[PDB]
């Protein structure tokens, strides 16, 4: 905040002289100063920047309408009018509402006029700036001597070594000082929720419609671990998506909990959908209760709200027909939920305070929204017992917090209050609608094949479009009408090699040369799958990556029909083995991977292998106590059916925990053991396209191996 | 890195317009130039700074010698000799292993000179990085657009909305860039331990000495846990510190663990000293196993190594005589040991492989070391089960980590190779003698009372000073010899209070109003108890932050005697009820507190209720189990005796746990009850000096609430 | 390649403040800025002249027929189109198979856009730049000391003698580090067509039409020799 802007000159010089000399007194006390033309040219200054911090125009030649639109455009920004003809008289009630300080053209009065525009730019920043990080750029800036923890206080150790200094030069100085502990008592602890803190998780609770909001430092992989440690006791029985993260199983690891999995759909893209609403009723609950061993009533739920490629639920069916006493949504991908209404009924937090169960909601705030990695919240919605929850929450948290990372948490909800978050969502929201819109519109302009994007054929409105079961779009057979809702800003490209109804074309190009293009011309992409790709359109992209990307999408196709070499078009993959790729065009690669992907049935068994659910003989706490007391031997891959898994699979594709560690491939499951093998199989020929299963372990002679129990 | 040392004018032309035409090419290529004025200056400035990379010189009027005091003082600086006179003839084998590149003297050859120079910097700056740190600012300098979490994509979120404006010009663009996920594939994974993130584990054992090293990106509060999940089973038993942190028995209540608590010892002050030699043996531990129900033989042990306050132990006598099949020591605050070779036989690490058990060491990075919060270690010594461990680790950390942290924990190793890290190490060990040498000399230089410090009479060499047991500046009774060691760089002040026999004298200052001195002068103290303070000398500290604190406290003493009021001397404290502090001076507020501490008989009480342990009920697990399942009431303070306690009860002073989850208060140990009674009963009188107990709850009236389990 | 124009003054601050932040930035960057005042302006400059390495222009008076023009006069040309009136959605296919590269009008980040510049202008050279060309220019560029032959090893025997500072002086140091010779292992060699030669050769046989193109260094007084000697044995006609 910086930047002060002066609309034109009049002409006469009256009202001249005095703007010249609070010019040369503003750039007098720092501040850089702009020189918008007209109108028009400041709307546009305003809605391209954010660092101006204060606009001075004259009152007579501009009204008190640019006053309107920059309120709706900015509501806290200060602005100066300059009165000269228009009296005390002429001032409506909008106009005082608003964030203007009139002043008079005096000649030799710049100076205290140039103190209150600095005193009113102050008054912005600490009015705009969320209490904690608010008390940590103070503290920064009043930057006082430390005997405590952290070891470089300030920074000052990285100014006495070459890397160390190599690493301060990098990183600068204000994130340096910003490192400090819970040894500065001005700025309360995280751990206790006082002071500062305690104001910042009440913020976090206005901001984002919840009870009580906490801040997690290490991230929602700890977070669910929080709510289910708290949620669940030992002995206890969960009802966990199957469409999970590994954090789930790794809490479902340390705690003696028992499951029953619900059952997601899914296509033959692989794309995890969702549960059915049958899966959701009190009947198949209480059956499944019934033929799992050792298992009583539920007493927690866990969902993935959205699931990987944004689907959301409808949530108050979920609220209202899941009868459990607590039912958790695991909304890492949709922290973004409040800020605008087109999420209303997605949430945990949509609605009122659901009776007689706890909601919860773990918005991994780093992912979509503006914040440092390793950040996330636990929003609550409902009564919980408060020093049991905060002990919980206490036992996996640090104790001496990254506090950069804690006020990029609440500096993240901060960046959502007022008319610029909306505009940030809704713009975010209409741009990843517009490049959907034109994705399909080049996949019809062009000659050939083009990126297909896995959406409903006709889109023309800002909403979560539903799933419906009268169209095709989709691919999740017999789905049920309102249950899932496309998230417009999680776009899923896809590449040729597919039909509409399932089966597998001829010619097509895998998602992964795409993706090692893009990654090549310096664009990434998310995750891939055999033939999707993912663009995460949070708040950051703007137009300029967004033409960039559908740019690298065309010359790839140019380079693909052109039939370039691997030599000279993915330099990063040719030097994987460059004797394998020394003389083989792009076509020939993909016309094999694709051949490769075809003759061994990939989508077939992909779909069969997650439509069948691996035999739980123990729960996965006793195969983690069991796998500590050194149980475990490496059987090879094939000789794995009737024996007890040790550690979680979790191929790629697509990307969802197949077997969970504690559970048994029977003869039922046999297509489990087909789809691994011959994804190690696949795996095995084309250098860069290596297999990637997370449990299975390669050995030298291109058999793997997984770690089962012993007998 | 842009700083390059030119020597002084020879005063002929030849030698002296390349030497200018150099300087003029060298600042096109953006390199800052200075200009010592001759050898000593060189020296002076090499030792003052770190950005310096670069010492040009002729090679007639200096000699090589100074290319080998250079090296002393950094090993891989280049500097650029000149041959003029000296042929190829005169250079000795000592000069070929040095970081010299010879030149000569021609006009208009500047620019190539120039173009080797900043390629020879390239290469220093690439030499003395890590390697992930080097891939990392590889990857930010080639800074390309991305699609995928986090959500800022860059930080140009931040440059969109007004408070995100400020988050971004406060930390500056290379702090946003840095921050990435998983999905950038070049970078590899921390999780999977690939790329560089496994060069970076390599590079971590090589420098700490270890087998297999880990970084953790929670903290050690995490790591604790990590080791503690895999060595220690459920069902199985420990031998824990009762000097422990909060992470531990939160690591307790999640496994089904049983202990043993380890007794240390403690002096009159309040500082936690160390287990005997008596309870290492296998007669103490097989003794207090058969007296513990549903006990076993341990097959783990936690060492808090050093304690809070800095006293290390013979480790080598731990590693020979603890018969247990895996030994952890909890070096939160020693991270430093293996740079400098004091602190030989003073770790985990320290000697070699140990046969028979597993060494383990969680050095926090963070805390005396220079990197990022949250960073934390995990160094084994031994054979481990190389995927259960690592799925361990897995378990407890998050699965998209702060990249900053990572490489921040890496380049604190970095810091320490070479002799730049041994200069540090030393430099610090040297500082923090020399400060401890002129405060006892200022005590005997003052009149009336000054600040003591708790370390032997005689200091004079830079080693850990032993605890003997033929002295008493320790004050712990009846010590074994060569236990305890001394760590020189965390300095305990001392106030006015204490007799040297352990008695209370009758003048006194307890420790919070010199702390809340210090504070009102901007510096911080790290924690302080009833009469010491801590002073963390790490690697940070230069003589300017010792000098201040050193001349805040001879200012304190000095408005002491003159014996100002609260609200000239104390405005922080004062602002806390103004009506109170109105019409006091310091003299009465510290004796009356002194007074206080005085008639209530505290450190005898403080001493009395740690030499009686608690009544173990069942284990802390069985507590946190009966906790979540709502069989909890608040009984008040006075009621609490016959009954299990839920929450871990633990009081400042000290700040080690007294009651644990689980234990019960009994007859024998009523002395717990009167402690946690006077410390609530003082700590309702004087405001600022509030009750500090973590799990006693303040009610209205003025009594206190603990959480036991219900009958 | 250091010549990159930028389109007329608007007339408005907001796209001719960071128009002015980015000249500054690409003047640091050690680019010519060239003021081309209207459309035949950029036209003629561009036919006239082939050191122009980019062009940058507003989307929003100049369409995009302005990029199809520059295509036919030169394809690989990048331009910087900046937008914005015109959303995501006002492009074309045959826009997207141009080289241009989109740009935003924000205050202070005129640094990473000269950057993003300086990449696709190294990009551009690294593009139209045949191989082995390309290798010698980038091995002249990181120039080493070589103890081979040829002599001069780099132009610096020519450094030292008054004739020799003569040749030096006309020829410049570029063609003079551009001579080395088959020891140098990274360009391959002729003789034994490797690396960047056989590179260089199999892009002269895609050029001419041949199945193998061969580069002789003597002339084709000495090619006319080669065919005559391999073609017609002796004892033939």
């Amino acid at each position: 905040m910086n930047v002060i802007a002066i609309l034109n000159h009049m002409g006469v010089y009256f009202k001249e002289e005095p703007i010249r000399e609070l010019h040369r007194a503003l750039e007098r006390l720092n501040f850089q100063i702009v020189y918008p033309n007209d109108r028009d040219d400041l709307l546009k200054l305003i809605e391209n920047n954010a660092r101006l911090c204060g606009v001075i125009f004259d009152w007579d030649k501009y009204n008190l309408e640019l006053c309107e639109e920059i309120s709706k455009m900015n509501e806290n920004l200060p602005l100066y009018a300059f009165a000269n003809t228009y009296s005390t008289l002429d001032v409506s009630l909008n106009d005082l509402r608003l964030q203007i300080s009139f002043f008079e053209y005096a000649l030799g009065a710049a100076e205290d006029i140039a103190n209150k525009i600095k005193q009113t730019t102050d008054e912005y920043i600490n009015t705009i700036l969320p209490p904690l990080t608010k008390a940590l750029f103070k503290y920064v800036r009043e930057g006082k001597y430390t005997f405590c923890t952290p070891g470089h206080m300030g920074g000052t150790a990285f100014q006495k070594s070459p890397v160390g200094s190599l690493f301060y030069d990098f990183f600068g100085p204000n994130t340096m000082k910003s490192d400090i502990s819970i040894s500065v008592s001005e700025l309360g602890s995280l751990l206790d929720h006082s002071g500062p803190h305690k104001e910042a998780e009440q913020y976090i609770a206005r901001v984002f419609n919840a009870d009580r909001s906490y801040m997690v430092t290490n991230g929602t992989s700890t977070a669910n671990k929080i709510v289910g440690m708290y949620s669940a006791p030992a002995g206890s029985t969960i009802l966990i998506d199957r469409n999970c993260h590994k954090s789930l199983t790794h809490l479902m690891m340390m705690s003696d909990v028992t499951p029953i999995y619900f059952r997601p759909t899914r296509n033959a893209y692989g794309i995890l959908g969702g549960i059915p609403q049958s899966e959701f009723q009190h009947a198949t609950i209480a059956k499944r209760v019934k033929e799992t061993p050792n298992a009583t009533w539920p007493v927690h739920a866990v969902i993935t709200n959205s699931t990987y490629d944004g689907l959301l639920y409808n949530t108050d069916f979920i609220k209202k027909t899941l009868d459990v006493k607590s039912i958790h949504f695991d909304s890492a991908w949709v922290p973004y939920t409040n800020f605008s209404p087109i999420y209303e009924g997605k949430c945990g937090m949509s609605g009122g305070r659901v009776e007689g169960k706890v909601i919860y909601e773990t918005q991994s705030t780093h992912k979509l929204l503006a914040a440092f990695s390793q950040a996330s919240m636990i929003h609550v919605k409902g009564d919980v017992n408060e020093e049991t929850f905060n002990e919980a929450y206490m036992m996996h948290t640090t104790t001496s917090p990254h506090y950069g990372i804690v006020a990029s948490t609440e500096t993240a909800a901060a960046m959502m209050k007022g008319n610029a978050g909306k505009r940030l969502i809704n713009g975010s929201i209409e741009r990843a609608i517009k490049f959907r819109k034109e994705i399909k519109r080049l996949r019809t302009e062009s000659d050939g094949w083009f990126f297909d994007v896995w959406q409903p054929d006709h889109i023309d409105t800002t909403e979560c479009w539903p799933l419906r079961s009268d169209s095709t779009w989709h691919g999740f057979k017999n789905i049920d009408n309102e249950h899932m809702y496309l998230d417009p800003i999680k776009v899923t490209l896809l590449t040729p090699g597919m039909e509409k109804d399932g089966t597998m074309s001829d010619f097509g190009i895998p998602a992964s040369i795409v993706a090692k293009y893009l990654d090549e011309h310096g664009i990434v992409v998310e995750k891939t799958g055999p033939y999707n790709l993912l663009f995460l359109f949070s708040i950051g992209i703007d137009k300029t990556k967004a033409l960039s990307l559908l740019r690298a999408l065309t010359d790839f196709k140019r380079a693909f029909d052109l039939n370039l070499r691997v030599k000279n078009m993915l330099p990063s993959l040719y030097r994987e083995d460059p004797e394998f790729y020394e003389n083989m065009r792009i076509q020939e690669l993909a016309q094999n991977i694709h051949k490769l992907i075809v003759h061994h049935n990939l989508p077939d068994l992909m779909y069969r292998a997650f439509e069948v659910l691996p035999t739980m003989v123990m729960t996965p706490y006793a195969a983690f106590q069991k796998e500590l007391h050194g149980m475990t031997e490496e059987v090879y891959l094939d000789e794995m059916v009737g024996r007890i898994n040790a550690n979680m699979i979790l191929p790629y594709p697509p990307g969802v925990p197949l077997v969970m560690p504690g559970e048994m491939i029977t003869e039922e499951s046999r297509p489990v053991l087909e789809f691994l093998q011959m994804l190690c199989e696949i795996g095995a020929h084309y250098p860069g396209f290596e297999t990637d299963i997370h449990g299975a372990y390669r050995q030298a002679d291109g058999r793997y191996t997984v770690k089962v129990l012993k007998e």
